[PDB]
Formats: structure tokens, sequence, C-alpha cells
DNA sequence: GTTCGATGTC
DNA sequence: GACACCGAAC
């Protein structure tokens, strides 16, 4: 991976050190990072870079190379400024995830990492380790994806950082070419509290940033763009999550093992459904997009809640909401189901268009603009519902 | 019981 | 450039 001029130049633009300072690059590979600051702030530091692969560290000769994975790394002093693009992806099987290492490795990374929480990423890993690397007082400047501002699995991660120093973050979006990653630079400083949210806009050379929010008070909450517009909507409506109970479908091994459950259509069979079945305001119950038949009067084996009409709200379909009142209570393979709470009764037409409307695609485009190519959880059962939009209790 | 994707597909 | 994983992982 290379990380572009114009990013690389933003980072050292907000990378700060004393003279004499130490400067760590992680993961550095030749050390662009290493070369960039130097470059702008002189030769008066001490430079030094960690790299796993002896065959791609190739510091200057004015850097200190490290032969060493960063994640267990225990040197002997902490570090005034720490600056890079650490890898990023999920460690796992190579059938399924990008990232291969001994299950030993693995296990001594959770072991290492307080925040390491789910199937985690080797980025969030990286976050924990440059800021327990750093000295009180230090910065670090990283370049990684949005997913942390409001995934779960950095959970723990928000709430170390909110707890170990004050937090800067600026939203650059899609800016690694032929790369489909929504990226963020993190300033984090080893000292204070708080979070600030910054637009950024791009410039010829860099970037320039410009301030949406503060939140002095951050203790880890999800990270949002929220406006007075989403602000008014949330504190006006009730929260999905109040009156649903939110699961999700069963996956596609359920569904396999399952001794009804062919992979061709047939006598008495109905599609076990997908995301692509999904649609707003209505159901297509035809297409097979899984690969999976079933008898319909069976699905409830796998979820109970397959047995009766329910509201299904779309997962993958990218930062919006899409939403059907599956009327005919099939199988479903994914997305999500809400099942309304104990005293809680629906208009389910109503709130199909109300979840559907433009105004709440723009609502959850404003909160997670491209953070992730999902709707969440998190973001579900924080959708505001009036009644009027399709519940009484 | 459900999450996540330096991606894949078109 | 729109719209989707799907199953290993916990
Ligand atoms: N900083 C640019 C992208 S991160 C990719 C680079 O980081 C290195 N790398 C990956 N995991 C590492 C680790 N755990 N410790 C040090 N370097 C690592 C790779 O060898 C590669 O050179």
């Amino acid at each position: 991976v290379e990380t572009p001029p114009e990013v690389v130049d933003f980072m050292v633009s907000l990378a700060e050190a004393p003279r004499g300072g130490r400067v760590l690059e992680p993961a550095c590979a030749h050390g662009p990072f290493l070369r960039a600051f130097r470059e702008a702030h002189g030769t008066a530091y001490r430079f030094v870079g960690v790299e796993i692969d002896p065959k791609a560290l190739d510091l200057p000769p004015w850097a200190e190379g490290i032969l060493a994975d960063f994640l267990l790394w225990e040197p002997g002093e902490a570090f005034d400024l720490i600056l890079g693009n650490p890898p990023y992806g999920i460690v796992g099987e190579a059938s399924k995830y990008p990232i291969h290492v001994f299950k030993a490795v693995k296990d001594l990374y959770k072991k290492a990492f307080s925040t390491w929480k789910g199937k985690y990423n080797l980025y969030g890993a990286f976050l924990e380790k440059a800021v327990r690397l750093l000295k009180p007082g230090g910065v670090l400047v990283f370049v990684v994806p949005a997913t942390w501002l409001v995934l779960e699995d950095f959970a723990l991660l928000r709430e170390f950082l909110a707890r170990e120093g004050k937090t800067s973050v600026y939203y650059l979006g899609e800016v690694f070419p032929q790369k489909k990653v929504s990226a963020v630079v993190i300033r984090f400083q080893k000292s204070g509290k708080g979070l600030s949210l910054w637009d950024t806009q791009e410039s010829e050379s860099g970037f320039t940033p410009i301030l949406w929010a503060e939140y002095p008070h951050w203790e880890g909450e999800i990270i949002r763009f929220e406006t007075e517009e989403t602000r008014k909507l949330e504190i006006s409506g009730m929260p999905l999550g109040d009156l649903f109970h939110i699961r999700f479908a069963a996956r596609s091994p359920e569904f396999k093992k399952h001794p009804a459950v062919r992979k061709e259509p047939g006598p008495g069979l109905v599609p076990v459904l997908t995301g692509r079945n999904l649609k707003p305001g209505w159901v297509d119950y035809e297409k097979n997009h899984s690969g999976l038949w079933m008898p319909k009067e069976r699905a409830k084996e796998l979820r109970d809640f397959y047995a009766t009409p329910h509201l299904v709200v779309a997962h993958t379909k990218g930062t919006r909401v899409v939403a059907a009142w599956d009327e005919r209570a099939y199988p479903w393979r994914e997305e999500f189901h809400l099942l309304p709470k104990e005293g809680v009764r629906l208009d389910p037409s109503s709130l199909v268009q109300w979840l559907n409307s433009e105004a709440m695609q723009k609502h959850v485009r404003t909160l997670y603009r491209d953070f992730v190519p999902h709707l969440t959880l998190r973001m579900l059962e924080r959708l505001p519902v009036r009644r009027e939009y399709g519940f009484h209790t």
C-alpha cells in the first residue's frame, strides 16, 4: 500500500514532536512518514521504524530500523510522536479473511490488547499499541478506516482512547485510489480529554480541516456527524429499539445443516431470502440469491420469528434505510428482523413508508456518511419514530 | 446470536 | 458507482 502524498502531507502538518524527540513509524517499510516528517520539520529528532518483513524494511541510515512485529514489540523507551498507515485487516482463516498468522500469534494479540473485541482488526491493535508506547503528552497521527467510529468491535478502543487522552478525528473518505475504504485521520495526544470531529476539504496539495463538532466529555460513544436536523429528529421521536426486539437472520451454515434445505427448486420449496430479496416497501419472493430452498412452514425451526409477518430492515445496501413488511413469513438468510415489544402495536404500511422516506435516507447519510457499507444495529436502533409514523402503546 | 469486510460483482 | 456478501469468528 502507498499513502497518497497529499494524505501524508496533511498528517505531517498535524504531527508535532519536541526537538530531540523520539519519532516512530510502525509498519514502516521504506519509511515514507519518517522521510516526510524529516523533510518538513528538520533533522533534530530520533527517527525509528518497525517492520516485520526483512525484505520490506529499507529505512535511510539516519533512522533506526527494527525487525519486529510492532504489536509484540517492547522497546525500552516510549515515544513523543508516532505516525503512519498501519495494516488494515481481520486476522482469520485465509478462505474468509486477509490476515494470516499462526494461531499462537493471534493468541498473543488477544492477550496483549485490552481493546481487542470480536473479530477485531489489525488497525485497532496498532492504534492501542501506539497509545501504550506513547509518552505523556505524546502525539499519535494515523490514517485508518472510519469503521471504528461506529462499529461495536471497536467499542473498547473508543473507550480506551477517550480515557487515555484527547482525540481529533478528521474525515477524509475514499482517498486511496483503486481501493474501497473510507478513511479518517486520528490525531491523538496522550493528555487531556475530549473528542473533536473535523470534516476536510481537498486542496491541490493536501487537506483543509474544518471543525464539525466538539465533545469535551466524550467517553467512547459512537462518532457521528450530527447536525441540528439530526438532533431534532432524534429528540422528537422514539428510538426504533425501544419499540422492537431487533434480531438478525439465521446464517448460511444454519440453513446448510437443516435436513429439509435443498440446493434446487422443487415441490413445496420456497427460496431462502437474502438482502437481494429486500426492496424499498416490498419483498421479492421469487428470485433465489442464496442457492437454498426449503419448506416455508419449517422456517421457524431456524428462527421462531420466521413464523409471523414482521418488519425486515436491510443491512448491506450501504448507509441507507431499506425496510419491508414480510407479509408471507419466509425463511431469511440475511437482514434485521424487528419484532414488536410487549405493549407495542404497529401500523406496518406507515412504518415502512416512514423508514423508506427520503427524510430518513438523508438522516442516516448525514450521521454516518460512508464509514461502513452497512446499516448497522447501532444505527438502526437509533432511528426515530413517532406514533403517527406507525406505532402505538 | 450476529458481526465484519485496504472486497467482489456487475 | 450501486449494491451486495457469507461464513469464520466469538
Ligand atoms: N504502512 C503501509 C501499509 S502497512 C503494510 C506494511 O506493514 C508491514 N507490517 C504488517 N504487519 C506488521 C506488524 N505486525 N509489525 C510491523 N510491520 C508490519 C508489512 O510488512 C508492510 O510493509
